[PDB]
């Protein structure tokens, strides 16, 4: 009855995004480990793990195509499936899509997450990671995309503070929904309204904000309303998601100014699905997660 | 913090990590490639590679380097993707087989494109092991040499020197503990330092670009024990001789917190008396509560 959620890291930057969200205790979730490359494999403390090998975005899709049975297997009885190939190119930009499509045709809630590089990596032909997000969103319902070059927008960020960056937003990309769902907090939400603003939704972008001290949650709310990473999106977004993630001694009263300030700043038609999570954790510090979908017309 | 991590490759190199881990090592990630998967499962690593699947079947390069190179060559983007974010790569290998030899290349050549702070700590075979392991040994230190800010080169021969006088697990388990000598002795500095505090930038100014280096190491116990360990050290058969004429040098003592500030500058007086009388010698130390009444030097030796 209580949501089913499967996170699927492919490819080697997706066992890896899953293997890290291991290590760093994301609960409530069941992670499956998918193996593309013929030629080395990843190793993983997934709950499940798929080797499918037997650089490429072609190899990635037909190697997930020829197990497409299997997949289907791992997947049955999610209420909601995320699907990423994380950092880096490879064969898990071509097998994504084919697990996004298996668990959108079981009927799972099908949120894919995607992250372009920065600028500074270069790009090799084809568009190929312009293209591996197209196929990802032809096949999810909510396509969470993270432009690593807003990172560099959030200061002076060294080359390796850059890619730590990059690495923990798309965790949260996971994690800061999945808490939203599977924890406890003081303001909880129905599965069936997240379901609501996600499904056949599209596009979708995220912020981030931290801070302590006084009016904690209405700074760190304030930050992720307007972080690069939204690309100034939040104004037209038609689906807002907003998290808190606090200690539990956080006041009905702060949390719900925060509240108030992303109902003012989203769009006046839209969606907003809000809620908190207990971390104690976390001190006297609070983190807000804010996913925005859609677009006006 | 900076972030280190240390990368045990070919059969070797997982198990020096595994002692690394099982020592007690902290402050770093230990990540294992290998082209075994039943070696790899029984690595204690937290990040775990197994490469050339298609062109070994999981059962080793055969002692061909130009399979252990090939391997990793294909798992650039992969090894790329886990060493992403480290300020600092140690890159550790037993040299002469096909994994270790051919791959340690790729992987430091990798953390140096992202300008980490790329040291290799690595084993040159026994005499024993025959010539063709002894040659292709000498070209995977060349090739690594090329893609190091510092090569640590320690070579078997002088461990026999070493301790007690038996059994060839034994002496590879001598290798294990000397490999682990020369990454706490430097990790240590910047995750848990003492009273002279040595932080990653220090390390960073006299480490980088530093080439081919030797390293010693020392302990003692009771009256005497900073200068006992320091004077071990310098003379370490592993510095074959050569201490004297290094010209840059990087110290830790590690101790206890009973470990006072007049011990230490001891230990640095004779080593600073035995040193050349040009070099640029850096002295830390690391609390090591766990050490009881036991004082450990280690000496990392470069530009001869
Ligand atoms: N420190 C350490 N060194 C070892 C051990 N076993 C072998 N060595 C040394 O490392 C060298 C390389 O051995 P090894 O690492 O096992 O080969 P490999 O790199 O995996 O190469 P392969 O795939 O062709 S089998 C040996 O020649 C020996 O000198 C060990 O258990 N510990
Ligand atoms: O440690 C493992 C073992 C495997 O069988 C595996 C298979 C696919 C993906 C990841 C995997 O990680």
């Amino acid at each position: 009855y209580l949501a089913v959620i499967k996170v699927v890291g492919i490819g080697g930057g997706g066992v890896n995004a899953v293997n890290r969200m291991i290590e760093q205790g994301l609960k409530g979730v069941e992670f499956i480990a998918i193996n593309t490359d013929a030629q080395a494999l990843l190793m993983s403390d997934a709950d499940v793990k798929l080797d499918v090998g037997r650089a490429d975005p072609e190899v990635g899709r037909k190697a997930a195509e020829d197990a497409k049975d299997e997949i289907e297997e791992l997947l049955r009885g999610a209420d909601m499936v995320f699907v990423t190939a994380g950092e880096g190119g490879g064969t898990g930009t071509g097998g994504a899509p084919v697990v996004a499509s298996i668990a959108r045709k079981l009927g799972a809630l099908t949120v894919g997450v995607v992250t372009r590089p920065f600028s500074f990596e270069g790009k090799r032909r084809s568009n190929q990671a312009e293209n591996g997000i197209a196929a990802l969103r032809e096949s999810c319902d909510t396509l969470i995309v993270i432009p690593n070059d807003r990172l560099l927008q959030m200061a002076a960020v060294s080359l390796m503070d850059a890619f730590r960056s990059a690495d923990e937003v798309l965790l949260n990309g996971v994690q800061g929904i999945t808490d939203l769902i599977t924890t406890p907090g003081l303001i909880n939400v129905d599965f069936a309204d997240v379901k609501g603003i996600m499904s056949g939704a599209g596009t979708a972008l995220m912020g981030i904000g931290s801070a302590r001290g006084e009016g904690r949650s209405l700074k760190a709310a304030e930050i992720a309303i307007n972080s690069p990473l939204l690309e100034a999106s939040m104004e037209g977004a038609q689906g807002v998601l907003m998290s808190i993630a606090g200690g539990s001694d956080l006041g009905l009263f702060e949390i719900n100014e925060a509240a108030s300030l992303v109902q003012d700043a989203a769009h006046p038609d839209a969606n907003i699905i809000f809620g908190t999570v207990i971390d104690d954790s976390l001190g006297d510090e609070v983190r807000v997660t804010v996913i925005a979908a859609g677009f006006d017309v």
